[PDB]
C-alpha cells in the first residue's frame, strides 16, 4: 500500500498509499527516508497539502530553516510562497545545487504545486551520485579530494531581461553577507555514504588546486557530463504535487517556457550539515 | 472524440479519443497531420496494434519504407522489429535525426512500444524549430544558407559493423552507397514553411562554408544549443505506447539504462523529400 | 632609414635612424607609414631616456601622463616599470591596452632599460591578419557587433581584498571604469583596414549574442586571433624599443623571468573612440 | 664550445663548434648535454653540405635512409626539401614527428638553404616544462594513462587523392601504421626528465579514459602544452642549423611565405620505444 514506483535507474521515484498532509507513522516516515536515501527525488501525486501540513512533514526529516527573504504564509513562515505575478525567477538560467555557497548547504527540500500554467515549467533533477560512478577510474581518483570554491557572485543575473527593480540592493546585500567558500568536489553522503559529484553550474567558479585553465576545462567538462540524460529525470507539474528531494547529491534545474503565466508553489527547507 | 494536449511549449502533444488500430477517418488522419505540423512529435497510450495496423497507419501519412535487410515482419516487411535479444541499439546512444546522411533523409517514424524493461530506456525529443528561433539574429542570419555535411560512417564507423573481413565488405559498399553529402543547416519545413536548425551530433561533421576550426566551435555549440531542456522533451515508455514523430526537424536521444533487460518496438519510416 | 619586415602579418625592425633626437618630417612620417603597415615597430641598440622618450612618442599624438603607476619626474611622460617596484601580474595574459576605456590608447613606445639574460619575451599580435583569415559568413557576422570591455577581468585582486591598504584603489579604478562596448570589428582610423578588436584580457561578452553563444565565440577568436600566423615573439635586448599601434594588436608579456628584475620606459600615445 | 639559452622552458644557440667537420668525442659530449638540458639547438652561419650534416647527424643515433622521399643523390640520409618541388603542409598542425611508428624519431638535423625574405618560422615547444606547469592532481593522473595515436588523424584520405593509385598506397601505410599507443606522460630515455608526450597531430585518444572525457583533456593539453611559456619561436636565415629532441618537444612550420621558395635538408635520427 505505501509505494515506491522508480521514475528511472538513475534517480526518482514516485510514491502513492501515504497522506502526508496528516500526521505519518514511523514506518511510513522511515520507508520516505529510505526511498529519499535510495532514488534521491520523490514525488507524491494528488497530495493537496497546507503550510502546518508542509512544514510537519518536512520537519520529519531534518530541521526547518525559517528564512527572511522571500514570501512567507500568514501562519506558518518556514514555508515560502514562490509566486510568478510577485517575485521573479532569472536565478535558473542553468543547473543548481541550492546554496553551496554556504558552509551549510540545505539537507533538501519539500515543495508543493499550487497553481500552474497550462503547460510548461517543468523541472529536472540529476544524481550526482550517478553522474560520479561513471566517470572513468583514473578521473574518479583525481577528483575525490579535491575541492573547490562556490561563490553567490556567480548568480547575478542583473539586467538580461531586465526585470530586476532598482532594487537589485537585495543582491548586493547577500553578497556582501556570504563570502565564497569551499566543499569537496566528490562529496560522501552523510547518511548513506554514497559518492556524489557536488559541483553545479550555479555556483562553482573553481576547483582549487587545479590552475584557472585547468579548472576551466574540468569544469566544462563535468558540468554536461553530470547534467547527460543518462543521471537525470523531468517531472511534469500537476497541481497538489509534492516534490521531495536531497539537495545533498543532486541538482536541479527549473524550465523557462511559461511566462507570463502565473506559477504558485510552496518550499520549506530543510537544514543540512558539513559537507565531506 | 480525438483530444490533442500539448506536452510542453517547444514541442511534442498526447493524442487520445482515436482507435488506430482500425482504418482512420479522413478527419481524424487530417488532425494529427495538423497536430504533426504543429507540434513535432505526438505520443498514444494504450494504443496497441499489430504490425499490419502499424503499416496502415503510417501510410497515411507519407510512402512507407521496406528496408530488406534489418529484421522485418515478414508478412509486412514495411514494419521493422527492433527486438534486443536479436538487434542491438547501438545507434540511438547520441542524439541524432534519422538518416539525415541521405539525400532525401525520412520524413518521420511511427514508433511501437511491444515489451519494455519496468523503467529504464526514455527517448528524449528535441525541436529544431524552437531552437533555431532561440537563436539570437545575427547567429540567425549567419546560418541561414549554409550548408553543412552529413557522413554515415560518423555514426557508423568500421568498429560498428565488426571484425570480420566479411563486415569489411559489407560496410565499405554501404558507404560506397552512401557519401558524405550535404544540407542546409537551417531546413525550411516542406508543409509548415517553419524553419529548423538542421545539424545533429549522429551525423554532421562539417558547416561546408566555415574553416575547419571555426565549423568545429560552431557545432559544438549548436549541439549544446538544441539538446537544451527549454528545445526538448523526454518520454517514457509504457507498453502499447505509440510514438509518431516528424523527423525534418526534430531530433531524439535513446537513453540507455536498461542492459541487460530486454526492450522491443515495432518501427514503420515514412519516406522524406531533399531538405531545403 | 631602414624597414625590415619580421613577418608577413606583422611587425618590422627600423634602422638608419636615430630617434634619440628629433628627426626629419620625411622620417617621420616614414615612420608612421611603417607603423601603419607593420603594426608593431623594433628599434634595437637605440639607448634613450624619459626626456628623448617623451619628444620621440609625442610626434605620432598626445601622451598620457598617469597611469596608474610609478614615473620618472622629469617626464611625467614616461612610466617607469620595475619588476622591483611593480609586480606584473596583467601581462601574462593576451591583451590589448586599456580597452576599457572609452577611447584605448593608440599604442605605446617602450624603451629596454634593464633585463634578465633571458626570458620576458613579449609576443604581438594583428587583428588585421586575425580577421582577414576569418571565413566570409564569420566576418559578415561579427562586423557590426560589439562588446563589453571590463577591467576588472584582468584583475579582481587575486581577490586580495577583503585586504584594504593597497586595494582602495583597485574599487576606485573599477567604479572610475564602468564596462562599456566597442565594436567587435574596428575600423583603423587612418589606414581603413578592418581588424578584430577583442582580447582576452578585458573583452567580457559579444553583447548582441547570447551568453553562451558569446562564450563560444570569443573562446574561438581568442584562439583563432593568437596562431602563429598572425604573431611575432620578440626576444628583448637592453636598450631596444618598441613601438606598436594598440589600435590593431594585441600582446602578451612571458612570465617566465620571475624572481629575475626587468626595467622599461612606457610612452603610451591616447587614442581616439574605436568604430 | 658556447651555450646561449634563448628561454628557460628550452633552445640555445651553440658555437664555437663547426659541425660541418668531424668533431671531437668531447665536442659531441657537450653537444648531447646541451641538447639533453635546451631540447632544440640552433647554429646560425654555419653552411655545411649533406655528406656533412649526415657525418653530424650520425654522432647521436642511426639515421633514417631514402625513400619513398627526395634525399641528394649521394646522400640518402639528408632530405632535400624544396617548396619548388614539394608542396608542403599540415606541418601546420602542431606536432611531434612520427609518433603514430612504434619508435618516433629522437630527432632531427635541419639545414636552410635558401630561405623566403621573410616568413616560415619554425615554433618548438616543451613537453617537459609543460609537464611541470600542471598543477599536482594533473600530473598524478596523466602520469601512466596511454595514448592512440594515429597516422590518419593529420593524414587522412582526402590527402592522398581520389586517385586509384593513392588509396592503394594510403589504405597500405593505413595498414601499414595502424593506430598504436604510446604513454601520455614519456620518461626520456636519457636523462629522465618527464614529459607530456601527446600532440595534436597524430593523437586521438586517451585509452582509459571515454572518448568524452579524452576529448575535453587533450583539448587542455594542446592549448596547455603550446602556451607562450614553454616555446619558442626561431626566424630562420640561410645556413642556419637546428637540431631537435623529437622525444621530448613538439614543433610548428608557420606556412605564410607561399609561393616564396623554401629549401632545406633534413636528417633524421632513428628512436626507440617510448615509456
Amino acid at each position: 500500500s505505501l509505494t515506491i514506483t522508480p521514475l528511472s535507474p538513475a534517480l526518482g521515484a514516485q510514491i502513492s498509499g501515504v497522506d502526508i498532509s496528516r500526521d505519518i507513522s514511523a514506518e511510513e516516515r522511515d520507508a520516505i527516508e529510505q526511498a529519499l536515501l535510495q532514488h534521491q527525488v520523490l514525488f507524491l501525486r494528488d497530495q493537496p497539502i497546507n503550510p502546518e501540513q508542509q512544514a510537519r512533514f518536512a520537519a520529519r526529516f531534518g530541521d526547518l530553516h525559517i528564512h527572511p527573504i522571500y514570501p512567507n504564509v500568514p501562519d506558518t513562515p518556514q514555508v515560502l510562497v514562490l509566486d510568478t505575478a510577485v517575485t521573479d525567477v532569472r536565478d535558473n538560467a542553468v543547473w543548481h545545487t541550492d546554496v553551496t555557497f554556504l558552509p551549510t548547504p540545505a539537507l533538501g527540500a519539500v515543495l508543493s504545486a499550487k497553481q500552474l500554467p497550462a503547460y510548461g515549467g517543468d523541472t529536472l533533477w540529476a544524481s550526482g551520485i550517478a553522474a560520479f560512478e561513471a566517470l572513468s577510474a583514473p578521473l574518479r581518483e583525481m577528483l575525490d579530494g579535491l575541492t573547490a570554491t562556490h561563490d553567490f557572485t556567480k548568480s547575478f543575473p542583473l539586467e538580461r531581461f531586465g526585470t530586476t527593480p532598482q532594487d537589485l540592493a537585495r543582491w548586493e546585500a547577500t553578497r556582501r553577507n556570504n563570502p565564497p567558500l569551499s566543499h569537496p568536489v566528490v562529496r560522501t553522503h552523510p547518511v548513506s555514504g554514497r559518492k556524489a559529484l557536488f559541483v553545479n553550474e550555479g555556483f562553482t567558479t573553481r576547483i582549487n588546486e587545479l590552475s584557472e585553465l585547468e579548472s576551466d576545462a574540468l569544469l566544462r567538462l563535468l558540468f554536461a557530463h553530470a547534467t547527460r540524460p543518462e543521471f537525470s529525470i523531468r517531472w511534469r507539474w500537476q497541481e497538489n504535487d509534492v516534490a521531495f528531494w536531497d539537495n545533498r547529491v543532486t541538482q536541479h534545474f527549473a524550465v523557462d517556457d511559461y511566462r507570463p503565466n502565473r506559477r504558485v508553489m510552496h518550499r520549506a527547507t530543510i537544514l543540512g550539515d558539513a559537507p565531506f
